[PDB]
């Protein structure tokens, strides 16, 4: 057993936990405040994922002084462009410059949206949604760039931590 | 109007921000801020200095339906380029001696923001995250002063200026007194 082994469990159980929360918003009476708000949306979406993807590429990366710098820099951009968001957009049944400012516009209306109405749901899934875009991100950009004899144990780290991630969001979101 | 206390902003900001930092080199936990840690900490910093600029131009601007969608952009870049980031570098007096391009300045700023939150966030010390937000704080303002003394909005401009400049105000007291909590 290895990363691989349970990598497309990680994309059903995605699926299964971003559509349960996304429904739940679709019955939420706020859903429909998501003027050019959608662009102001996108503005405010797109730097709040870049914040929080940097955050989790140091959170792994730094582990590991066999990681140099430029597969920080490199895992943040292949993270955040729009063919990322665009394939997220497809596996979650939401070309690639409409899909990735669909993404960044819906992360940034959630986390305005839990901001102003206190609707910790919305929260939840903007932070499960970039969740699912570091995990999809970091496994093939790994695959693609092994790291020096870590390749294994970073992926493993990343992979154990979408595993706890899924179950927290399932745990999470009973609760509505 | 907002013209009347704009120098005194600057002074008080450089009072409260000098202080933080004095206090902060005076903290057991600064020597893990300042392998390649300092770039780590810069690329943080750029991201975090950008959504916390994003933050406060949606904050302000989406109270103004005279204000374009345009200046949003246009807010948030002024913001965190270079050269305004290497005036608040000058004003707070963080490189006297030294010999740096804007460039160099900007990298600083980045990482030195960058570099205090990734601290509180791994060692619980907060007067770093204070001092991270009163310096994104003190740039947004001294930003927006510019950049809409130079863009005047329609009907609004001193409007929102007093707005931004007043918020800044009460930021600057809410610095004062959480050091004071770390003094004491």
């Amino acid at each position: 057993s290895s990363s691989t082994t349970l990598h497309n469990a990680m994309q059903y159980t995605a699926f299964d936990v971003l559509s349960s929360i996304l429904n739940l918003m679709k019955a939420d009476p706020l859903y429909d405040l998501l003027d050019q708000e959608y662009e102001k949306n996108e503005f405010y979406g797109d730097s709040y994922l870049e914040e929080r993807a940097s955050s989790l590429v140091l959170k792994f990366l730094r582990k590991y002084e066999q990681i140099p710098f430029e597969m920080y820099s490199g895992l943040r951009i292949h993270t955040v462009k729009n063919q990322t968001l665009g394939e997220i957009f497809d596996l979650l049944h939401l070309e690639k410059k409409k899909k990735g400012d669909l993404v960044e516009s819906l992360i940034g209306g959630c986390v305005l949206l839990s901001q102003r109405e206190n609707a910790t749901l919305f929260l939840l899934f903007a932070h499960a949604l970039i969740d699912y875009i570091f995990y999809h991100s970091s496994y093939i950009y790994f695959n693609a760039n092994p790291p020096k004899l870590v390749k294994e144990e970073i992926i493993t780290d990343i992979q154990n931590w979408f595993k706890d991630k899924l179950f927290y969001y399932r745990s999470s979101l009973e609760k509505y």
